């Protein structure tokens, strides 16, 4: 069931902007690890005293790495005179930010058809304002409203590169790197309660839930009109025996925030063997794979879809694989990406659900939950 | 000149600790740009539930990395229960020290014969005390003076692996990387005034003036007994045409601090084809080189020590040199490793002064600011 109830005209993920303490730094082991280009920067080389921003991307995914410059460069700048490319930028909020929650994605970025009629439908409908709407160049729009813990809504609408201020990048410095990597796919928060996040971000967008096929977790997903844009949310499951991975980021986060992004490829064994070349010299780690019987039970499972030697290449990679009434799924998970046991990313790749392909089509691995637990007990023997 | 005037037994540069805001991220870059091995860990893995810190080493030269974690993870431990493994390390200090200057270098260590000794007589001649000696586990003292800005001097001695409480990296994530580097020849600082800084130091350490053999610096190097632990400070000089790169300093980093870190390689043509290799991916840039009449001037100079050949290999690579009365020394300098115009790496490797090789080989390059400008405008021609 689809309702299609968008109470604004939605087009797809435009962007991820992450809030650090040393942008350069952050960027540059993320372009290494996962294979993504330096596209634009913003920063004292091009005339922003306020901020440094650099943008990575990979195919149509979008990695902004941002940091604070020392407030003395700008503190005779006013909003009207400011440097800064990004006009929602604030120095207090992005040291609160980062102080509170260590490295960690502070916009989940989607692009609007009207980036202005967004947000003032979208706090009519109950938004919390974070930024207005701001017209960057008579050319882009963009608007931020809350989303959960720190984590904004940024809507950006285009009247016809990145942003106006920002600074194609001399391929020089561009090595064109590409490990498959080619969109976002899904963007995941963890909430200490799921029913009044989803009442709150289903309330403003119109979103409809997604609709799926003990481990910790309750999960719901919202979904745009044609399902392209995804936002799941968890919260935890107390009292089980084994800690709930949700309580334990909500500690270590110091409250709700982004969980994972779940990044899409268009050729997952590629993308798993460049990623885990590269683990132990600057890349992301995997976290550890599942024991041989999770793969010999592969065959009863998706023996119609996969190959037995594709399933062999899973094994190899630790990619994990499951199925809904309509696709499949081939997943893995990095370690953490930081200091904290808190965010990390996904690499997916989905089989099926051709009309170009449906939206969340395979699901999102719960169903490797129970699956995983088993084959651990089978293989513990 | 050498009074050999030492307060207290000093034995050899021990490590640099730098102080970020996910140590993981700056870690991994730095592994992988300067070839640097992942040896020991105390982090949530071991038990800190106080801070993360990861140890990188090349050789002899030791790169620590610190970051806090949420002070929420230890507010019921007090000092005499606390599980940090650094009993220096405080939370507000070090997120204090970061946004305030960004990232950069908040302890040079040295390793002296006795640390408690080490300290008292420090303070004793006019040292303000930062952390007062602390005994780890028996086996390791540990002390530290304020130095310059916000950055001390630690001192470490061992009664007979790096720190009681920290663990050797499992191997399998520790990728034994080597691209020639071996140990720290010397670490610098920009002050406002070079005069007071210099009184203030070699007043508690009784370190020596090293003597050396307009471009807006004026410097001078103290030096230990056999002048192998070499602290160069530099100060702006103001008002003239260029502005002074040690006044730029300054301003970005919020005061003074370290600039420089210069680190030997045992073949220096080797460590600058691996980092400029990997510049564009994920490692450090280089200054811009010189030009031509830079190398064809430097037959003249040095046409007794490097053969032509070994001169266009020095050409290719940007590097540069210089010489003193006693030997030669190879040089060049990255962009800065962070987001600020502050912080910067030297790499060199000194050729002569052989009795081993005796300190301060071929001075540190001051003769290269006069022939960089001689040939620059030779070049414009
Ligand atoms: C330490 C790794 C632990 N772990 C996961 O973290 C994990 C995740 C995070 C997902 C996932 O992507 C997801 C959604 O996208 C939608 C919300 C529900 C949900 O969980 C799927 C399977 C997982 N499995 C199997 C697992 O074992
Ligand atoms: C943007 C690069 C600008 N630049 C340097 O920064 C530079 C440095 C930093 C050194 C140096 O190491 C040093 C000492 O170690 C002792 C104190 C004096 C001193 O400067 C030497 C030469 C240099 N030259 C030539 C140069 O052009
Ligand atoms: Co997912
Ligand atoms: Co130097």
């Amino acid at each position: 069931k689809n309702p299609k109830s968008d109470k604004f005209k939605v087009k797809r993920f435009h962007h991820i902007e992450f809030w650090c303490g040393d942008a350069t730094n952050v960027a540059r082991r993320f372009s290494w690890g996962l294979g993504m280009r330096f596209s634009a920067k913003s920063d004292l080389s091009t005339g922003n005293m306020v901020h440094a921003s650099y943008l990575l991307t990979s195919g149509d995914l979008r990695f902004l790495f941002t940091a604070p410059y020392s407030p003395s460069l700008s503190a005779g700048e006013i909003k009207p005179t400011t440097t800064a490319s990004i006009p929602s930028f604030d120095h207090g909020s992005c040291r609160s930010f980062f102080s509170s929650h260590g490295l960690g994605v502070r916009a989940v970025a989607i692009e609007v058809e009207d980036a202005e009629s967004a947000f003032s439908i979208s706090v009519a409908n109950g938004a919390i304002p974070s930024s207005p709407p701001i017209v960057l160049n008579e050319a882009v729009t963009i608007a931020e409203v809350k989303l959960y813990g720190d984590v904004v809504l940024r809507y950006v609408s285009y009247k016809a590169e990145f942003l106006p201020g920002f600074e194609r990048v001399e391929d020089a410095s561009s090595f064109p790197l590409d490990y498959g990597i080619r969109r976002l796919d899904h963007a995941v928060g963890n909430v200490p309660e799921l029913g009044p996040a989803l009442t709150y971000v289903a309330g403003f967008t119109g979103f409809h839930q997604f609709a799926e096929f003990e481990s910790g977790l309750n999960s719901a997903v919202l979904a745009s009109n044609d399902e392209m844009v995804l936002l799941p949310i968890n919260e935890p499951v107390h009292g089980t025996k084994r800690k709930s991975q949700i309580q334990t980021y909500l500690e270590h986060n110091e409250g709700a925030g982004l969980q994972h992004l779940a990044l899409m490829s268009e050729d997952i064994f590629r993308t798993l063997r460049e990623m885990r070349k590269r683990s132990s010299i600057g890349g992301f780690d995997f976290m550890p794979s599942p024991p041989p019987t999770y793969y010999q039970n592969l065959k009863k499972r998706v023996g119609d879809v996969l190959s037995d030697d594709q399933i062999k290449e899973c094994e190899e990679l630790g990619i994990l694989v499951d199925r809904d009434d309509q696709g499949t799924l081939l997943q893995i998970f990095t370690k953490p990406l930081g200091d904290r046991p808190t965010i990390f990313i996904e690499i997916i790749q989905r089989v099926g659900c051709m009309m170009y392909q449906s939206g969340g089509c395979g699901g999102f691995g719960k169903g490797n939950f129970s699956e995983l637990f088993k084959s651990i007990e089978e293989y513990e023997k």
